[PDB]
């Protein structure tokens, strides 16, 4: 699917991004660059994938200059840039849950900084590099959420940030189609990662107990591989005419708990 | 191979998008692909070309629920299962006034609604019932939709209403059949060169670009039946094991209808 | 007064939401309200109660396009105008197996689709033709829809499909009739205590609260037919002069269907 | 009865444009008191004096400063004895030669647009809700001004598009969380209203609007006015909308696509 492509995975040191980097390489990616802020964790992932197929770059995506450097380093080292997986994202793990009435505006600022400013800087810098290189069939994919299209009972800062990511995806797909660049998102429900266990979901039983009643599809558990497979489809020529689309991977979510 | 060992029915498989999907499903390793359709000899030609040991042709007017029952049951006992139902058959009216609201021909409305909604509903029902009987694991039902399932049209109002209805069927069936591990999704392509769009006036890739090009964000690629079949194959495979109730839009970033 | 001097037709006005809309339209100053229904005894009682100088009954099965045309003609001729068409009549199956996909009764599907999609389309068409013919300024066409026009259902799959189709009609009619200054919108209420919901087993406010209370964000108020009528009167008035193609949802923040 | 009889309303950004007209229309619909919160002191006191000092007051309030929002909300509730309507209407767009396209996104201008439109709006919803809960307000209403660009992408002003998407996420979440208190939260999404903001974008006259947007607008024979937007807001703020929450009320004349 991805033979000969060069991909960057922000947040690739952990969770969904880690699995996505592994799966992109299994799909024949020429090179996968993990861009994260967890240097030793990230280097670990890179060697696990294979030090000759995967590299790590320290990159705080909220700092546009660090994004530009990571993008430039990637294109120079590997001679191209075909896939930007804008995946890094954070939540506030606030004791009072970031409800509207208890909204911690300082914690709100942190979430919006990473999830909207960082994602926007990543889309911008990746687009600029693909255009400069004349990349053909380039793909930019943002990790979203069902909370990009419906409200939350908690984590209001996160909900607003993912709504904003969807607006960015829609706008970028409109503006970058002229260059043949496709911009899409993938919105998974609950994946066991370090993020979801900070919310109190550590085991598949925790997931089913929290969400199963609200999930239409029975008899299958959502894995990080599932999310990576959706993203590899979007990045591949199997999706050559798909842009501006939010690919939802949620088992028919009826509502949040 | 993503469809290895699966048994697929493709309605409307004698022509256009359905024909390509049947070929592409077989190329992705489907054990058997059954074309259900009403163009008897165009369809036998296709199953012939795909490989008479991989592909059969069944006469099936999808509006008739007993013919859908029969086609589904024939497929399952012949090949020992049913894993994928690609509910793709569908029509438009091709009317002098264009089926604007002002000039809606109620009789032609009835014909479009009969195939596109009653027939699609019959296929989803009969395919689902058989999957549950056989105990199919990870079954997939996929309906061909349209950007006109989520937006209004300037013309072909009956077709627009029918595709809106198909989307409601997909959403409802996903919530009801998830208990059986059956996933239900749709694929919504924009303009594919088929006999249907030829009846509309689009014969050549240059016609498509002249009618839809300025309304499409993505430049440098034309949509093909293969693209739609690849979207469906993805949805039918384990690559989409947790995707249900979803409308997979393949429109190049359609800004608006012309 | 919001609707001062306007002539309105309310289909399904003999009962439930339509009856309350007819009364509320008159309270907002409508010059004439015409109730179009198939329950003549009930409908004549509503018309007489609103006021025989202000309100008339016409027998009209909206699934028969000729009866619709006749009712619209009679309204414009009797009252010299047509400003508001509230296409509100609709039905459900009330089947013992709930019209799930697995147990979908196609003949009952046909009945629901006939009233809710074919009939609604004929009403939109015939009202639009008449307002265009009269030169109506700022005419309004409103269809009663449902949260099930935008999400799937666990039951009543035929009704879900039909209300999706109604939204496709509203969107299409909005884009085609705006050239004439005609606005087309829908209103989508959740559970109102009417003969329709009584037939689904909801007879009392406690029944509604038990079925839907914990799926509804908004507490302290129960949806009434008057709430729905006020939404329709807003959309029908100059308070909504630039609103078209819109589905006005009146559901209390519905988290999910039961 | 007047649609807003007896209600106390706050209108942020009420010194100008849509918010000024909303303040006038709310008073016209019988609001007991309208408080204009803005950062244009002389303009805002003009509006308040014009509506009538007995029924309208002005407060200086930078909505991106949560403390000033809380202070304006407390002053309203203490002065007038209640808080029934919060119309979170203040917002900005960037001054950008490059249009804030993705390719030329000025990140520091993006920051400012997000700070006012998302951080400020969130603070306004929070502080208004906290007060209505404290007061035991019955049938309270919080309305945010949104845009078609809350639900569709834009060719330009990408920062603004993301900010309005985020506002809709706030409206949806607040609706879900505040319904327990009887508080309804909705948005109103107008297309092109002639204001100082759209003049800055190059739309100064009705002909400008028609030339830029007429062929993309289904509804003919009428042009969107600020009064139309205010009437939609007044509806949502009233008992005519007693069961409407979490809803985006679109006022765009059937917009077929963005320019
Ligand atoms: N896990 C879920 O269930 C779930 C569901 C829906 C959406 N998501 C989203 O998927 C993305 C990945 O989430 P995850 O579950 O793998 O969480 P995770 O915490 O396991 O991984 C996130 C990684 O992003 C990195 N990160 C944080 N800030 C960064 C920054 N400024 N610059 C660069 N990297 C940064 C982190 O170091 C981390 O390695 C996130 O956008 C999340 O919002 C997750
Ligand atoms: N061509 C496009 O650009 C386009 C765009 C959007 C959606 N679609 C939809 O994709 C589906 C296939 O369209 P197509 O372009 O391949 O058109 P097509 O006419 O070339 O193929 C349709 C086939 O379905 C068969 N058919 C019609 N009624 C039938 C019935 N009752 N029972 C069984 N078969 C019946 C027809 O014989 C035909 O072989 C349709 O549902 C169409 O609405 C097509
Ligand atoms: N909770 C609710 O009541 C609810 C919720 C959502 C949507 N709706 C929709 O609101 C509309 C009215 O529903 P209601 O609850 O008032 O039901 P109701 O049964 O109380 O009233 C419906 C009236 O429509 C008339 N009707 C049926 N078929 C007709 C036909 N062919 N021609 C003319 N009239 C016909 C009926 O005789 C009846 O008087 C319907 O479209 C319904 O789908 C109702
Ligand atoms: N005019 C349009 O076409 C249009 C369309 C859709 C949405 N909107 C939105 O409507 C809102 C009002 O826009 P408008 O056209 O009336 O513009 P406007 O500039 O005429 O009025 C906005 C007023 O908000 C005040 N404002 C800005 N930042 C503020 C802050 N931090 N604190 C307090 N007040 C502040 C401003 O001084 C100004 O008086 C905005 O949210 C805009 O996004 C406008």
């Amino acid at each position: 699917k991805l033979e000969g492509k060069v991909a960057i995975v922000t947040g690739g040191a952990s969770g969904i991004g880690e699995t996505a980097a592994r799966i992109f390489a299994d799909h024949g990616a020429r090179a996968v660059v993990i861009a994260d802020i967890q240097s030793e964790l990230g280097r670990m992932v890179a060697e696990s994938i294979g030090a000759k197929r995967c590299s790590y770059v320290q990159c705080d995506i909220a700092d546009e200059e660090q994004v530009k450097s990571a993008v430039e380093w990637t294109a120079t080292t590997y001679g191209g840039l075909d896939v930007m997986f804008c995946n890094a994202g954070i939540m506030s793990h606030s004791d009072s849950g970031q409800t509207v009435m208890e909204l911690d505006m300082s914690k709100f600022d942190e979430v919006m900084r990473v999830n909207t400013r960082g994602t926007a800087a990543c889309v911008k810098q990746a687009a600029r590099k693909m255009v400069e290189l004349g990349t053909r069939g380039g793909a930019i994919i943002c990790t979203s959420s069902p909370l990009a299209t419906r409200g939350g009972h908690v984590d209001t800062d996160y909900v607003m940030s993912k709504h904003a990511v969807l607006g960015l995806v829609r706008s970028a797909s409109m503006q970058l189609g002229a260059h043949g660049i496709r911009v899409n998102s993938v919105s998974p429900m609950a994946v066991l990662t370090p993020l979801t266990r900070r919310m109190g979901l550590a085991t598949p039983a925790d997931v089913e107990n929290a969400l199963g009643r609200f999930t239409s599809l029975k008899g299958v558990a959502l894995t990080a591989e599932h999310v990576a497979e959706a993203a590899a489809f979007l990045a591949s020529d199997e999706a050559a005419f798909i842009t501006g689309h939010d690919l939802v991977v949620d088992g028919g979510l009826l509502c949040l708990p």
